[PDB]
């Protein structure tokens, strides 16, 4: 049986590919001459898959879609305090207003706009890194997330460097307020070379997937970025990535994304998918036309959105079974706050230790324990209450099926186990991969 | 034993409660004279719990925290087109600029600002509804999600209606541009009563949990709002709810919220928790001081954020076992795209096809990706793919798969998207000549 996701994408490409509105970026010939007859799309999933269709293996300069990764690098290289001192978090469009530096927060608005991107590149390796070191770094981060060594399309680089007055202008202005210490030419060149890095739809998908999973590379399970850095990045993309697109992106699409003038659109939906789309021609706001439209279709056809509540919740509890005086409680999945909250509910539900008259409806609902759990997604948390003959003397906490867990989850469960013992219950933790400590 | 969360809240109340900066809303004497020494907090979970501490049961007027709910009611009653024609989605602070109305559509920026909230109330029931009908509707939507009949604190209403020149100004300007049809006084009076609805920290939490779950009441499991509407409301809260707070709320805290000048703060984190916080005094920007500081702490202490990836994913697959010619594939949790993708992955992973799968990537090009895909189990746990890998393990030397048992008993619910995908994956399995018997006791697969 062939996977149905790739067939949907191919069909989508064929459908939306029936037309090709707009025009390629004109600012440079190398991009304007670009063959417009191309259309590709790819999906990178946490499940290590890469569903694709169309011209998904064709390279193209990543342009500003590179902004979120160099941003991540900078945060990793210098820490939040150093980056936030030069780069703001204020949502904004590309148009430059000096008041953002002279007054307001006194720094470029955010890393998605050119002014911010310039400041970010300036920050890359360290306070005294060289021009080459910083570029190598920009090329490196995008390469590490992509999973392969990427290259700069110098033809494009030169082409753009000959017509970069605007970026030089922003760079010079930033220097004026201390945001840039090196020369305008040095930073603009780094930023331009950075935009010239070649990637394919698939590359972008994988790259976005790293952010989508919170810094974990979907193809190797290796943590590429601290979850805190990955969140900051996707947050900023959400606030300004599609700032000037039609309607209101977050409310309409809900898929954090960024478009490049070469036609590539990057998407990253936390906990679900990384998106890459390639379509040369741009709409009037400067985003890939079909690229944008493909994203809107993904959001609707698959009903994906940043605001949907697709969480582990009560499913963190695989099951709760009772054998005489001891109860077996098995956990599973990726346990964070929400997962841990459910576990504690299960523990407390084992009677080892609102007003029902005010809310009669709430009581008739909690009466059919399994039904309410089904309608809400409590997984197997309800089974605990079912377990609670004689008194429970032992509780085995099995974490074999738990993929991973954060300190918050570790802290909560640990505290949970402690209070169980404080009830006189013996608790033995079966943790083969020992992920509970620390 | 005692649930640790409520005790965490209590500590937090005691801690943050050591000080009490800012001051009560000075615009009306009723709110300005309210006892400042009050601080409560509550969390309403999808599971159906209500953890709280402090003055979590003291009523207070919900004020602007009523905006996300009246907005939901309008969408339900009028439909997206009708509302979107009068209420924009553009993020903005409360400061009003007539320019926002000179646009081609002619509408205030969003439902979170007064101008928008006024436009919202005007839409509440229908084109011809009466004043009393709309007010009743506002009080209703809020009551339905709180789980009890709420009431308007008329003492507060009167006090504020005597000093509503600013909102009267917005209402008049909106009329000038055709956003409001009835008198400015009628609409402003409705919106002010709306703000006088009495709620407690617990009420806000439950109400917020309703949005957080996509429109499902955590205490009953009943759907109160279409998920498409719940999402629109939380999106809008995210964009403008805390527009003028210090830093950038979405990035720093990541908990879509809204504060009311009476001291109450609403929270709604998709799929995880509904938040209600109450602390009378406001900061310089006009939000509850401790209320806001409490949300920051909840965000940091519990590592809660709109951007974290707490998804079912591969866990949608409970397990995949095999007995000779048949495979038992059990699913679970709340399945939507995420889970369904993982399921299709498991079905496909069973090599029931005559052809060999297309990896999409070149093994010789990504040696690191191969080595990882080798220890299938390790890659799965490091990822969060649950049991999807057991499928490839089942495929892994003697005998073709003839039967696949797809059990959904452990599945809480599935959305049409996943319901469509799984149905298609099952059809393709049968197209391979594999017998598929779906054990679906609660019939959740059809439609
Ligand atoms: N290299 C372009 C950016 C292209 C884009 O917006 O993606 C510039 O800095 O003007
Ligand atoms: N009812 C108040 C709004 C309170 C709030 O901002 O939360 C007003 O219109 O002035």
């Amino acid at each position: 049986m062939r996977h149905p996701i790739p067939d949907y994408l191919a069909s989508l490409v064929t459908e939306l590919g029936a037309v090709n509105p707009g025009e390629t970026a004109q600012y440079i010939p190398v991009l304007a001459e670009a063959d417009p007859d191309r259309f590709g799309i790819a999906l990178a999933t946490p499940t290590g898959r890469l569903h694709c269709a169309g011209d998904a293996d064709v390279e193209f300069t990543i342009q500003s879609a590179s902004k979120p990764f160099t941003y991540a690098a900078a945060l990793v290289d210098r820490g939040f305090a150093a980056v936030d001192r030069q780069v703001g978090l204020n949502p904004s469009g590309e148009a430059f207003n000096e008041l953002s530096l002279e007054a307001e927060s006194h720094r470029p608005d955010n890393a998605m706009i050119n002014a911010g991107a310039l400041a970010v590149h300036q920050l890359l390796v360290g306070p005294e890194a060289s021009r080459k070191e910083r570029l190598d770094r920009a090329v490196e981060i995008m390469s590490l997330l992509a999973g392969r060594r990427l290259s700069v399309d110098w033809e494009t680089y030169e082409s753009e460097m000959a017509v970069s007055d605007r970026n030089l202008s922003l760079a010079h202005m930033l220097r004026s307020y201390g945001v840039l210490q090196d020369s305008a030419e040095e930073i603009v060149a780094g930023y331009v070379a950075q935009c010239a890095v070649l990637v394919t739809v698939k590359d972008l998908a994988v790259m976005g997937a790293c952010l989508a999973t919170g810094g974990i590379h979907p193809m190797t399970g290796e943590r590429m970025l601290p979850s805190i850095v990955a969140r900051r990045v996707v947050s900023v993309m959400t606030s300004s990535g599609m700032y000037d697109a039609a309607g209101q992106w977050l409310a309409d699409v809900g898929i954090p994304a960024k478009s490049g003038v070469a036609g590539g659109v990057l998407g990253a939906l936390p906990g679900r998918v990384g998106i890459g789309v390639f379509s040369p021609r741009l709409d009037e706001v400067g985003n890939s036309a079909r690229g944008v439209l493909a994203c809107r279709r993904l959001s609707e056809d698959f009903r994906l959105h940043l605001m949907d509540g697709d969480s582990l919740g009560g499913t963190a509890v695989r099951f709760v079974e009772r054998e005489g005086d001891r109860v077996f409680l098995h956990l599973q999945g990726v346990i964070r706050f929400g997962g841990a909250e459910a576990v504690l509910d299960a523990l407390t539900d084992l009677r080892t230790g609102w007003d029902a008259a005010v809310y009669p409806r709430w009581q008739e609902a909690a009466a059919d324990r399994a039904a309410l759990s089904a309608a809400t997604g409590g997984g197997a948390v309800h089974e605990a209450a079912a377990a609670a003959d004689g008194p429970i003397r032992t509780v085995v906490l099995n974490l074999a099926r738990v993929d991973r867990i954060d300190d918050v989850g570790r802290r909560l469960i640990a505290e949970g186990v402690r209070r169980l013992q404080a009830d006189g219950v013996r608790v033995e933790v079966e943790d083969p991969e020992r992920i509970l400590p620390l």
